[PDB]
């Protein structure tokens, strides 16, 4: 039985991009693999987070993990900061990675483009993520396309540690879905949808109500050609909407192209909004059930205890390999 | 009663520079302050350390801490990596510091000058050091001159956290001794003496035997003027040797200048070597007593338990202020 690890930042409320690219597949993989699913709050604070919003987004993410169908008896669900081994292993891997490898990361370059002043944690984001994965001898890392480069670096760091000190880490492999690996922003179809986008109109969170979802889908940027067909280069907006429609409804893109022959973008958008609303309706109902109850904290308590047992043992082996401590 | 924190890297065997600039004063301050003295093995691995040498240098440093007279019932002596709070607080402070502040650090610039490839841990050395200090509500940090800049940054990070989130950290002050704050290398009197210098002749470790100390002092670079007088600009070699002689023997520099009027560098160096040997002789005897015994590990066990109690509580307050966890 292979091991899976994957994490989601409580930098906001997760989007249909997070769902389609990652979380939706978590629900299937929990039955086939030994699964660790993490709320990576230490990654979230690599940029400014209001403390009250962060505390709440951590609970919201935990509730949405379970609301979409993750069974806490089949997968280990826990908060990153409640397992100290992640910070401990992050430091050791920070001493393995070179500054040039971190500065070349695409995520760092895009996230620091606003400039002014960028935290060191943003630069050292990858070694913490590498620690997340390597601590549990992870075989498979299910992610969207945006995390492929970080997993490539994680493999490099595992190989470097293994050959500098001794064989210890499993070399992880990314698992990126064939469909929906990069949901695009509704207001800029050339940028990926992000839950921390300064525009709320760029994303659909799993907690958006019907009126909000209708507004954001109908406001999504398109061309003016009027034909509903998939073509990323010429029609990136319509192409993104068709991809969301297809993967949420179960209709193929060609089937959707035929369905909307001779129809305008207006009815296409209105229909897609209702497809999204109906998808989110049972998720939101179970979400409110998890946010109301003490059982959410008990799930998190037990998840952290289990992750701590595995991760702290790996840290002991990492320290012994490097010569730290006694 | 004010609190003191100071740490020494097990990157090697500590030198007379480490002793004169820091450790010697530890022995006095332990009776006047609430003291934490640390073996910072996580700082040591910011550059390559052979695991076997690192494991041994950690024990050697612990033994030399106690051999010079640190009383484990008057001060808390512990290993950095055995208190996870240091890595945890280091991550949070990494999210407070800006990359530009780390790149401007003098230590980073000098240590990365060899170039090729520099670990990220070398860049993020300061936020871990800031964590070391701030975790124990430290008032005073006794160090040599080389650590002044790191403590200035630590104060900046404490103030930034305090005003971004809420008053939590004590603002520490450096305590740099009037005499001996920067012992210089014996082979390059314009560089500070360093325990990890690629030349062994640059430093005198506390464990150097008599023949070795004689060799290194007699090989120390001087001018050819022949006069024994203190003048850093014209005679940096002789000036460094006079400073070591003065602070170890209790004679003032002027008293030493008068004593060696009309004498050559040869007898001056030979005499200084014996002053150093006699200084180290009782230290080395008690060192061998600590390395032989189980009581060294018990001291370290109790030190880590006490430091963990204080540091883990501060991490809980740091997490609560930032919104991490629950
Ligand atoms: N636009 C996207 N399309 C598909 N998957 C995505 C997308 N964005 C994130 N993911 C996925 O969500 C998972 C968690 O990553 P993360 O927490 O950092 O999302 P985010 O960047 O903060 O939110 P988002 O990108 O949607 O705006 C990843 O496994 C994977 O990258
Ligand atoms: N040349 C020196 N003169 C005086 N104090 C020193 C000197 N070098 C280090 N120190 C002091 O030793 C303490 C521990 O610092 P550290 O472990 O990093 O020493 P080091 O750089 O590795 O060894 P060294 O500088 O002697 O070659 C510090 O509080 C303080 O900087
Ligand atoms: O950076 C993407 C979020 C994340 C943090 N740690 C991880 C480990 C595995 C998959 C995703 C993450
Ligand atoms: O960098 C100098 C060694 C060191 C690491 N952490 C510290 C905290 C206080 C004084 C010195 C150190």
């Amino acid at each position: 039985m292979k091991t899976i690890f994957s994490g989601i930042q409580p930098s906001g409320v997760i989007t249909i991009g997070n769902y389609i690219g990652a979380l939706r597949q978590f629900v299937e993989l929990q039955h086939e693999y030994n699964c660790y699913f993490c709320i990576v709050d230490q990654h979230a604070i690599t940029v400014w987070q209001d403390p009250h919003e962060l505390r709440q987004n951590i609970r919201r993410l935990a509730a949405l993990y379970l609301a979409v169908g993750i069974d806490p008896t089949q997968a280990t669900l826990f908060i990153q900061s409640e397992v100290p081994a992640h910070a401990q292993a992050a430091w050791m891997l920070q001493c393995i990675v070179y500054i040039g490898e971190l500065e070349r990361m695409t995520q760092f370059k895009e996230k620091s483009a606003g400039k002014e002043a960028v935290s060191a944690g943003l630069l050292t984001y990858p070694p913490l993520m590498a620690a997340d994965i390597l601590l549990y001898n992870t075989d498979i890392v299910p992610v969207g396309e945006d995390q492929k480069q970080h997993i490539e670096l994680t493999r490099d760091l595992a190989e470097r540690f293994n050959k500098r000190y001794g064989e210890l880490f499993t070399i992880p492999e990314a698992r990126i879905p064939k469909v929906g690996a990069r949901i695009m922003s509704l207001v800029d179809p050339t940028k990926k949808m992000s839950k921390s986008d300064p525009n709320p109109k760029a994303y659909i969170t799993l907690l958006d109500d019907a009126k909000t979802i209708e507004k954001k889908i109908k406001s999504a940027v398109t061309d003016s050609e009027g034909t509903i067909r998939y073509d990323k280069e010429a029609k990136p907006g319509i192409s993104n909407l068709l991809n969301i429609y297809s993967t949420l409804s179960g209709q193929s893109i060609e089937e959707l192209e035929r369905q909307y022959e001779g129809k305008g973008y207006g009815v296409f958008k209105a229909d897609l909004a209702q497809v999204v609303i109906e998808t989110l309706r049972p998720i939101q109902e179970r979400y409110h059930h998890w946010m109301e109850s003490e059982e959410l904290d008990r799930v998190l308590d037990e998840g952290a205890e289990k992750a701590n047992r595995v991760a702290s043992e790996m840290v002991r082996k990492m320290e012994q390999a490097m010569g730290l401590g006694r």
